[PDB]
């Protein structure tokens, strides 16, 4: 009843062609759908009731949604086998990556407006009562508009197949305080994953925290320590993502303030020009 928004697809339709991601229990596909470029992730057989009701699920909990920053499902495969997830397909990929082989090709303005996209789809997904556990540029996915639009949705199979989230389970440097210190995961837990984000895109896709342990990050934190600004950040940017790692979860932007304050950024572009200082790591002198 979940599923029954979603459109079931006969396998005749699809043609699965390159593999793009890959795991034990099935991997993904770009293909052509019945015609229109998609994504494919399959489920192979043997798969376990637990298996079939996360892989399921995600499509189910996709269905519910409707937004322009929110990956669209396009039907399952489950009356034959191996079960399928068909989706849009994003040319550009994951933004992480997308970022690190991209490095310095975009204006402020671009990466600007990728964030107000990014949290244009949280605030929808905030309101919609469903909190996402795993924000992080690893799952945005970008398309030839550069669009980037949430990903990887589901309930315990989100943090159990991320690699990032380690042992609960949990991608620890993403993650706030009360998520880590006692389990709390909400809306507010997501705004500091995005203020996390907002650092990865205006890095360029730098590693956040570099080569500190997940030990040394919560101490860090614990401790008021912040990530430094971003090269070449807007002022208002880096005072914004500051704001998203607020200790005191009440004192966080909502993501309608987030969404508000880079709408207004954006359709007033010249208040991007202003930079944070940079705190240099290296001293180059010259007589
Ligand atoms: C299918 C599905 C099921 C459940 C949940 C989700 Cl979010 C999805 N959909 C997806 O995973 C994806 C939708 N679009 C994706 N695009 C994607 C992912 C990873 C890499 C790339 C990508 O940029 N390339 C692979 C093909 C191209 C390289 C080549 O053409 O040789 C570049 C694109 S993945």
């Amino acid at each position: 009843a979940v599923l029954k928004f979603t459109t079931e697809i006969h396998p005749s339709c699809v043609t699965r062609q390159k593999v793009i991601g890959a795991g034990e229990f099935g991997e993904v596909y770009k293909g052509m759908l019945k015609e229109v470029p998609v994504a494919i992730k399959t489920l192979k057989a043997g798969y376990t009731e637990k298996q079939r009701v996360d892989f399921l699920g995600e499509a189910g909990i996709m269905g519910q949604f409707s937004h322009h920053n929110i990956i669209r499902l396009e039907g399952v495969i489950s009356k034959y086998k191996p079960m399928m997830i068909i989706t849009e397909y994003m040319e550009n990929g994951a933004l992480d990556k997308f970022l690190r082989e991209k490095d310095g090709e975009f204006s402020v303005l671009q990466l600007v407006g990728m964030l107000r996209g990014i949290a244009a789809g949280m605030k929808y997904l905030a309101n919609m009562n469903y909190v996402h556990r795993d924000l992080a540029a690893r799952n945005i996915l970008v398309n030839s508009n550069l669009v980037c639009k949430v990903s990887d949705f589901g309930l315990s199979r989100v943090l159990e197949d991320d690699p990032e989230a380690t042992y609960g389970k949990i991608p620890i440097r993403w993650t706030a305080p009360e998520a880590i210190s006692y389990r709390k995961f909400t809306s507010a837990s997501d705004v500091w994953s995005f203020g996390i984000v907002m650092w990865e895109v205006m890095t360029y896709g730098e590693r956040p925290y570099w080569e500190l342990s997940n030990h040394e990050v919560m101490k860090a934190i614990n401790d008021g320590f912040r990530l430094p600004t971003p090269m070449d950040c807007p002022s208002a940017i880096y005072q914004l993502m500051m704001q998203c790692w607020q200790q005191e979860r009440a004192r966080r932007p909502k993501f309608a303030d987030i969404v508000s304050i880079l709408d207004k950024l954006i359709r007033a572009p010249d208040s991007l020009k202003t930079l944070a200082d940079f705190d240099p790591r290296v001293s180059i002198r010259l007589p």
